[PDB]
């Protein structure tokens, strides 16, 4: 289904910055708190109480590590050993942290000690370049695809992690080129703060530089707070109480210029972030098909449908990926050439024609999966292909169809084509919820009328151009 | 009973550090006091009256050996005699030197020249390596359980022992590699020091080596000393500038990092090595018992219950050792697996099948001590069996529960489960300080509740946990 | 086959050490030149041609890298670039790492600054711990496996990588505790110091200064390097005069009582590390079986078979994994505890007894799994059950073939035992080459022998065991 409006437009907004590479996360403590790591405040439960205190009636941590450093004369071991021993431990990464390795960003600002987002990165083959150190900034390791700033200290490094507050205090001397880094992010890049609290003095001492710099004209950042929820056993008055604290807080936020959204539920980000790459992910179609008959039309008709449907796809801002077949890439390539020209870009049209020959077609398989990885949507038109002098079915065109669904992408076999294509629509419709799960009637007319045959070449074009639009959006 | 929440955090904190083998023992001379050894001061009391002073008006019984040495040219052949003569005396070891034999400790630090803790490591089959000569470093022996580094020499040799002040002042040429391994251990091992003052020059240089090389980032080290009491015929003044005085050496201890835990008595030191081993010895617990009936509840549910408890206790962090008896012992190992597979550790489940045969139940006795032996907590399940086609009461439960008593094991006799474990039950409630000692109001409470056949699976699998959770700790 | 005989007692040494946990591995930068990397001669060569000299006519490359820092000022942004884009590179691990990985060693040293020693042991579920840092040392991460000392700085950090003379110059005070620890692993562990050309400066001079502290006593270490081969344009007398120098630097390295062995191609250390770790991997076995009838000896005269052999395999220093089966699992029991009474040692005899009933059944085949990959070979005795009133086979000797075999251990299928017993003799006999590749007559004659069905028990029991230690060694 959908979300809030105001969810909707900031998910609008956020694909459309990352999609253009000027998105960056600021990634919290709180994100990695779902992963399996016990909260910082019950790791410093047995230091809280060997000074005597205790962290369920302490509301500042920082000084609590300080109270416990300035009894044991500035002395540090048990701290970073604690730390050590809790954030190298061997845990399974959480969906953030894969949709967030999967999305276009190339930029990541970090408070958490653990090298979760490092291990996220690699998982998806990319090169990722963490930088917690000040000499490691002046070094940028070749063809990265996205640097982690951690910008208080690597796990594996305990006893340069931010955790007391001599290190916050001395943290604008010793680390001020993380600084003047990140000043220049927040202002340079489009951010998205997720699972932070906002209560770091780092961070406010850096956003408050930001706005005495840049007064009313600071740039536009997102945030992802959840919403206070009543405890188990708590007065009605001291949760209204919270929740307008929240408020209050939520609207100081934005003096900064960072517009907070309010979740309901944790498990709500992890839809976010499906959401924000279903838009970038669906972004990319796949017009799979081969036709040497072309069912009712005649073969002019039929090519001039398969040019105004790449035309048409190409103007509404989409990425198409054909495999050169037989008898719709030509004329995908006409229509797609027809639109940019009224030089080509490598991600408008990508041309992936099949090696002829059977040196090609043992890596025909590898090639095909290529080519459907790249893209988010699968159309399918006709299917059928000249073999033994007899109009056979192309069973490419079912390879494809086998494929696309094994990656999880949306599969609109047009069955007004005919052929291999209605016997897709056919499959498709007998199972509903298996391909297209929680679909609406709007959804299941127009999958309805990609079979209806009485259909013009405009009529047609525009339902499967809906169809592709209600899925992307 | 319990002691100060100071001294509960350290047993949790070193036994924590024992159970992973990071932990280490250096033991001064004071550890040694207690067994009868004379004190060196009075044994130097003859060589003073030699050259005219007196131990009782000096401080430094260094400086007094070295001005014994300078009056007669050098020569060490009384003070070489005096050592040997009276810290080679036949004595019986004290209980801290067999506790410390009997932990799982890998490495002792030693000042002394008395050969007790080469003796208590002998004493437990436990193979020692002893190095006090530089030689010795570069050989290790095979299978050894302990090293004991005697850093100040041997009494059989007492012509290299530490005693004068050119012993000192040449150490940190002549016993370097010993210089170099102390810092070593300082930094990668967590230390205990018991029975030592603090005042060795050589400790000093190399604790002041350590801070200086590692400034605030040093391992924290854990020492215990007696807090000052009032002698016999002496002012509350000075009796009030002694304490002030043992509180500013006890806080300029923590400069190095070494915490430092004030003992009100001496004897608090065995309370303490008591809690420690107790803690270790209780985490492993033995699931005794078999079963063909399994009283009120049905097979089925009595089987759940037993696979739902091994699953809570390996969930507990603790290490089931089972018999394989008939009716426990494969439910046991059911729970074990679903809880560890969601490889087997060596550590966590420990199977011991008893042979069926008349060959093996000769052995079965010394099996049965060799598996008890290994555990710290026993808990009994039924502990009926088939025999002469009538449901008899088993009498390997009753022997193992004798086996476990004669070992001074917790024994938790689940009486709900009734047969011979409920009267296993009874046996302990008729007299509950023979078996468990200083119980409280809550313990009486659990064990009252173990009989009580009302309760459900997930309540009587409760009760059982906190039960051997207040055990442990 | 085998090698020389040198290499042979190498083995058998280093295998001996290994098992004992008081070996360590010194690996060079050559150890991770057969990965992919290139050579630091070819990394220099464009800041040679830079400076105006050429790599090729350089024999010090750490007076080159200093010379550059030189013209420039001092300043290294060329260097750390050059050395963080090459050796953090993606790149596939070598045969020689994941085996190091494999075995029991808790302690690497290492002058190489890319991560593939890291790589390596966590693939292999090992936690290790990486020390390149002074203040790393003072943190021990929890329960690790193994600890990388990379001694010369981490690709991640070029700034602290030990490149230029400079670096060498001031590691003696920057560096002293990596100084200190490796002086004692040098005195306290068997080293075996691969790829590694013993020009460093650094362990000249720690190599010099334990020497000088040790003189004549020093521990016996182990190095493999390879014999120099003739270049394709070469004289004879130069290629002669090569030998004659590095056999002189080979001798002139056992003056610190490093043993060298000559490797005559650089695979055969992987050929060297193979049998070392099957030296261990086949130290202990998997006696398999289970038996209602026992062929053509009675059941007492098979129980006494069963016994023996499983004193005899103790007897030899082997490890028996046991599933604790019907009808050999008692008898393995009782002889194991007959040879080891004459405690139970958790590495001598390990008990997985099979969990009974339908809950139990689900989890079997992994139990299996994780019980043949504790062992290294594999012995079949029998392998009948009763079920429906007759003598089946039992699957389950065929399971545990099967999954053996799947992981490359050695199979003894004991023929003379009979039933699936038989089969399975006969199976690995048809080919006979897929399970034991690479025979020799004596181990054709003694497989040919296990199914002869007349031998006594004692000689059967012989036969196997010559055939167990053929394997191992
Ligand atoms: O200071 P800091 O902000 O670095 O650390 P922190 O622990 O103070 O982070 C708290 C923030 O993280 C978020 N958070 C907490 N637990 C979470 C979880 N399990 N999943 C997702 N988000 C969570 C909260 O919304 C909060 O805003
Ligand atoms: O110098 P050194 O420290 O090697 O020798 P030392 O004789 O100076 O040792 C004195 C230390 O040992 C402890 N100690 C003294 N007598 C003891 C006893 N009977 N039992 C337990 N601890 C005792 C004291 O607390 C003191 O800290
Ligand atoms: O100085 P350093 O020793 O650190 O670096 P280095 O490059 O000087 O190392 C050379 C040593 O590594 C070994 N080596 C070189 N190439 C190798 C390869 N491809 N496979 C295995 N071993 C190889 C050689 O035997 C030589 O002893
Ligand atoms: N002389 C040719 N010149 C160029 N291209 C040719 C020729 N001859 C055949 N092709 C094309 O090769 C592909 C592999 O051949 P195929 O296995 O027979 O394909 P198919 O079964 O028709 O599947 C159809 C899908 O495959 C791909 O185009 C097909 C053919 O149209 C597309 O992705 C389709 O969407
Ligand atoms: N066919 C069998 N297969 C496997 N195992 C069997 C069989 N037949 C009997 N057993 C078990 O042998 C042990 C010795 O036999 P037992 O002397 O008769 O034992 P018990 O009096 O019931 O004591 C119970 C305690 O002993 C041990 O399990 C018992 C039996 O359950 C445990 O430690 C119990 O906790
Ligand atoms: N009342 C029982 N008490 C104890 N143990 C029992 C009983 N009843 C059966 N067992 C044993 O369980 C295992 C699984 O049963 P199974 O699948 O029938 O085994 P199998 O086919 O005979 O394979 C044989 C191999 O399996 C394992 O022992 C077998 C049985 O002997 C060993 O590793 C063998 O080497």
């Amino acid at each position: 289904m959908k979300m809030n409006p105001i969810v909707e437009l900031f998910i609008k907004d956020f694909t459309k910055e990352v999609m253009e590479e000027n998105a960056a996360i600021f990634a919290g403590a709180g994100l990695s708190m779902s992963v399996g790591y016990v909260s910082w405040a019950k790791l410093l439960e047995p230091i809280a109480q060997e000074i005597g205190l205790d962290v369920n009636k302490e509301n500042d941590l920082v000084s609590l590590a300080q109270y416990y450093c300035n009894e044991n004369q500035g002395n540090r071991g048990r701290i970073n050993q604690i730390i050590l021993d809790e954030f190298s431990r061997k845990v399974d990464l959480t969906e953030n942290h894969k949709i967030l390795a999967r999305l276009p960003i190339h930029t990541y600002w970090t408070t958490a000690y653990d090298r979760l987002i490092e291990k996220a990165l690699e998982e998806e083959n990319k090169i990722a370049d963490v930088k917690y150190t000040v000499k490691q900034l002046a070094t940028t390791k070749v063809k990265r695809d996205a640097v982690v700033y951690k910008m208080h200290g690597d796990v594996e490094h305990p006893s340069e992690a931010v955790l007391i507050k001599d290190d916050y205090e001395k943290y604008s001397i010793k680390m001020d080129p993380y600084i003047k880094a990140l000043s220049g992010d927040l202002v340079s890049k489009t951010f998205l703060f997720v699972g932070f609290s906002f209560t770091d003095p780092n961070l406010d001492y850096i956003l408050s530089r930001v706005r005495s710099a840049y007064e009313r004209d600071q740039r536009r950042h997102y945030c992802l707070i959840k919403k206070e929820e009543r405890r188990p056993d708590e007065l009605e008055a001291d949760f209204e109480y919270r929740v307008r604290k929240q408020e209050l807080f939520i609207s100081d936020l934005s003096r900064f210029n960072i517009k907070t959204i309010v979740l309901n539920n944790y498990n709500e980000i992890t839809e976010i972030l499906q959401r924000i790459e279903n838009n970038i992910k669906t972004k990319t179609v796949f017009l799979s098909g081969s036709a040497v008959e072309y069912n009712h039309w005649e073969t002019e008709h039929a090519e001039q449908f398969i040019h105004q449907l790449s035309k048409e796809l190409i103007r509404k801002d989409f990425n198409i990926v054909s495999g050169f077949g037989l008898g719709v890439g030509s004329f995908v390539i006409n229509g797609v050439l027809e639109e940019l020209y009224m030089t080509i870009d490598d991600d408008r049209l990508i041309l992936r024609p099949f090696p002829q020959g059977k040196k090609g077609e043992e890596q025909w398989d590898k090639y095909r999966r290529d080519m459907i990885t790249r893209t988010g949507v699968s159309i399918f038109l006709y299917g059928n292909k000249i073999d033994k002098g007899q109009v056979v079915k192309a069973k490419g065109v079912q390879s494809e169809f086998n494929i696309s669904f094994e990656q999880n992408n949306y599969v609109v076999p047009v069955g007004a084509t005919g052929y291999i294509a209605k016997d897709l629509w056919n499959k498709v419709n007998e199972e509903f919820e298996t391909y297209y799960p929680g679909a609406d009637a709007r959804m299941k007319k127009l999958f309805g009328e990609l079979n209806n045959e009485a259909l013009s070449i405009e009529e047609l074009i525009n339902t499967i151009i809906e169809f592709v639009e209600i899925l992307s959006n």
